């Protein structure tokens, strides 16, 4: 037997209708139980199991899955989640680290990918599998990809010990501080572009375990409340005015995330790199992003983006490098030298080097 | 025989080293004549033809091409083009108009979707093919992208009545104001996520002539000067603070493109929406497109961004998006409600509406 | 009420394990039963329905889905199946056809590309969905493809009229005759090499109705059972020799189709080519089709095969140009050129005639 | 300076109409020297090359490239081809082994992937790049895919130690005994269902972790002792056991048999018997699936297994079909120990689990 905690923050995977849009909804235990697939009534008599914990039929090999659900309340639509509603999550994560061998978190998709990368970071030293996972359609509606998608996270994280924080969507496990979502539509709505997907799941399962990072049975978990708030994320776009970008960047913001253009550039007109040298004296770190979904950011190009207190992104998603820089940022008593060091070294597996 | 004006902007395709980064090179024509793919020169002495214009080889049905090589001056890295560029390049098209069949734009990569979309709407009734192409590697140097997507704009340019604004890159031809760049490396940097090409090359040429827009003949080119300058596009992301997007919206910002989460939703705090309700009453003008690559913004979740001054950009790309605020925007004399009912019209191809 | 007959001839969908291996499995009402998703037991008390008959919980639009499962025996492994399992499927819709509004068919993906082109051929005339579906993994493993493939048939079936033999795999809807089986592990097992498919299945059903062949509701459906058996395929290697492509064209083969190089080409040493035209002259037609998965076959090179009794199969599969194959041969009393003409044709919606400009 | 050898052999690449047909078309060297990306006349000035050598334009750091140009006669429409002339080639590569640091072999399209699984086979402990490209159009006509492949071939095996027989197309270098062909028209006509080994665009990017080492203590091997007597055997429904007795009668020596899916067939009788009839005679069966992606493996009663048959994996049919030539071709080997080495990644044209 491995026991999982399932963790239900909302999202379209539970919702339900009223005045005519979807709405969060509650009672996702009661559901799963009469769903056969999800509750294997027979074993749980035999067993006389607790009324809060559910079981997985068998599958093809391995151990037997047992879960808890934890309905959070209120639930949200993801479009309202911020840093403090994930730092949430992984304070739940950490109270009951000890009594599950993974866990599952049903979460809406806008937002998927940046709730993904935070946990990565806040998630310090994690041992065990934190699969994300979500829906295009609840649940409650007949056609929809949210049954699969929610046994495919509890049978990834109660069969393999991949020590993530991980998406799973659509047959795919996606490393979470990798991922973005590119269709607001189909059920194929998230992409890993610079890596590939941890696993595939199919007749058989796949997993790259030449990808996945090792455990570090020695060290142990360290969640990071103190992630650094007044941290923000500026796309370029033509002629985009040093005035504007001026008003951006005045205090208290402490971070910033800029997505540029092509390879990471920008317009070198001299007023706007005014204003980025101002706000590095002023002491903030900015991180070079591209714009595009697929590549990487490198020097090349007179209109390279450069200098004091830019560090390049290099590979990474906008929704990996604005929690990297929340999350660097927070960490108490360090030179902004050092800062940028971090920022510039693979914590996560978000990053490839070159 | 067909005459094409192909104008040298800049960009990567035409770039030389200096200091050890690319910056823009000029003297294309006299490199474009030592190139017998380029230029015919046994052709060009049989009928003594002008210095200045260049003749492709012959091709494999159709009429000759020959093209004048117009470089402007200064060139520029494309992260440097701005609306005012753009607007330059509709000029020279304009001015040239009855002298040439066809138009070829050289033009950097960084922001060759935005120049698209913008000239998409600044050239109003266009009735000849202006094709943009561009290059991820210089054409001076050996291995690259450049020479065949610059023959292939030529070539589509000289051999086919596209009426559009459209790329070339990497056998494909796309609706200008559909494409977006996904790529910061590969050769296929561009694509376009809600329009198929509007063209494919190999060994036969394939258009889509049932995508591709009519000639409107009796309507004479109608070039927009009038662009507003003063739109802006903003990327929400998770937690953004009310206070920052009301000193983003502040005068004298005209119009803003929100860049939204999945089906075009956003945060639903009171303060955020309160900021966007003030910008409206300020008579600022609101598109609402998704952040996400493929499909449509659509009604449906409570955090849905719709009301005052918001009007959907559907499955418009935020390139596409920005260039018609700024195209409606500068039209003289309209209330802000005509205004928003334009927004909500395919004015140049680059929206689908519902049905 | 939309009613729809689910036939169950076997596959992986509902196979069993035994000595390790998976077998086919009877008692698939019994276990549809079970579950919510495939059968609403308080609609079923509520309208004191018929014990052989399912409902499926309401959906978001439209009318209601019953449907009744006919489980053919014995099961089959899809690669045991041959023409004439086919035409038992053909006849079983026939039989049903004014009954039912759709049907779904449960088969074995190993050759469901084959079968789909076959009932193609064979249903002239089709006023009503016939979609095929199977699975990897079987549906009695947790962890399956085949849950979500059969509730999308039914669905597709039961809520639109889409006058075709389909394929519904992973979220999409392909014309029959136009696929081919591409991965032999992944759920997107299938794929429409030269067309779109028909319908996909998102958070919104889209439908290509600029592709889905129109209604003919003046005429009736004639079912085909007269098709030729002795059909083959041949695919082209380097160096194969004249001595086995004889053996391979001995009598008594009516038909075959050759798979080809590249746009349509193969060796042009004589010895070979003396045994095509002794094949011809034996009365033997022959469909020239790529091996390339993508694309068409086309004249241009030195090499291409073409000439006595040898048709273009233009961008056609394998498994639908043997099925054409297979129906025009199987036509009563026609000349060998009147048969070729059809074969040209565009029958089905398999095959795309080529542009002029 | 690095020395390549570039082998015309015929195909598209540089064809010529007549009689309103593509045929095979000589003169390459002739044309190339006209091209400035394919030859510098100042530089061959400058060092008085000999006429029978072209040197590419330079790059920014890195070697000079200079290549020599050996157009074989006849030329072949790639369809024509057979083991005999890819074991020609072979020796064209062996007798010029130390002369030259790489090869490129232009090649028709619709057997490429046959070659150059030959190729990868015959060529053992290659030490060198030999690349095969082709083209969709050819190169006297404007619009076409032949000039950037012939430069991206020419470019890789000069500047790169790859020791592989690979294939460049459309700015991708391919495992060749990985690739099959998936479209006739397209210029992305090669799929290699493996990463590519190598992809160009601003930068040039090398999958080094795929990429074969050099093995400089071992000599290279040659082996024109390719068995002829193979061959492919599609299944199709229905297949009747008196035709692929007919198939498998002597002198045959060894088959691939494309099956479905994972690599199953029909369980009737009539028909296994006639592969334990083969099998009894010696024969020898590699299972391979007719999909494009995946592997072969047990799980179904259908499944294909048993005397003489060896599962090909993931292997595509070009590769198992060159590798059981290969295989059959060594001398003195039981019968059991051919079923062996079929099961092992040779050339690494085949994953184990
Ligand atoms: N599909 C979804 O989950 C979208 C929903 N608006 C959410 O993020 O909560
Ligand atoms: N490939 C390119 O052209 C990039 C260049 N920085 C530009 O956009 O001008
Ligand atoms: N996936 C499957 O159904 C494969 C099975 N061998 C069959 O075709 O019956
Ligand atoms: N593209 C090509 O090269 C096709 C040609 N028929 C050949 O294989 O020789």
């Amino acid at each position: 037997e491995r026991h999982l905690l399932l963790i239900y923050t909302g999202g379209t995977l539970g919702m339900q209708s009223k005045g005519g849009v979807l709405v969060p909804g509650p009672g996702l235990v009661t559901l799963l139980r009469t769903l056969p697939m999800f509750h294997d009534k027979e074993f749980a008599q035999a067993q006389g199991l607790p009324d809060h914990a559910l079981a997985l039929p068998p599958a093809s090999h391995g151990p037997r899955v047992l879960y808890t659900v934890l309905e959070c309340q209120p639930l949200l639509d993801s479009s309202d989640m911020t840093i403090d509603d994930w730092i949430r999550i992984a304070k739940i994560i950490e109270r009951h680290y000890e009594q599950y061998q993974g866990f599952v978190v049903i979460h809406g998709a806008d937002t998927m990918a940046s709730g993904a990368s935070m946990l990565s970071f806040m998630l310090e030293n994690l041992h065990k599998p934190v699969i994300l996972t979500g829906a295009q359609v609840p649940i409650r509606v007949l056609w929809n990809d949210a049954r699969e998608n929610l046994l495919g996270a509890l049978l990834v994280a109660g069969q393999y010990i991949i020590p993530e924080v991980c998406l799973f969507m659509n047959s795919q496990l996606f490393r979470g501080n990798r991922v973005t979502k590119v269709d607001s539509q189909k059920f194929e709505a998230f992409c890993s572009p610079n890596l590939s997907p941890l696993a595939t799941v199919g007749a058989d399962v796949t997993i790259a375990w030449d990808l996945v990072r090792k455990v570090k049975w020695k060290d142990p978990l360290v969640v990071h409340s103190n992630m650094e708030h007044d941290v923000a994320l500026l796309r370029l776009y033509p002629g985009i005015p040093a005035s504007l970008v001026r008003a951006f960047l005045q205090p208290p913001l402490k971070g910033v995330v800029l997505e540029t253009f092509g390879s990471g550039n920008g317009p070198s007109k001299p007023d706007l790199l005014q204003e980025l040298r101002a706000a590095a004296q002023r002491g903030l770190i900015m991180v070079n992003c591209s714009q595009c979904l697929r590549g990487s950011v490198t020097p090349g190009y007179a209109t390279s983006l450069a200098g004091a207190n830019i560090v390049s992104g290099l590979d990474m998603t906008s929704e990996a490098a604005l929690a990297k820089l929340s999350y660097v940022l927070g960490l108490p008593e360090l030179s902004l030298e050092r800062r940028q060091e971090l920022l510039a070294k693979d914590l996560r597996g978000e990053m490839t080097l070159p």
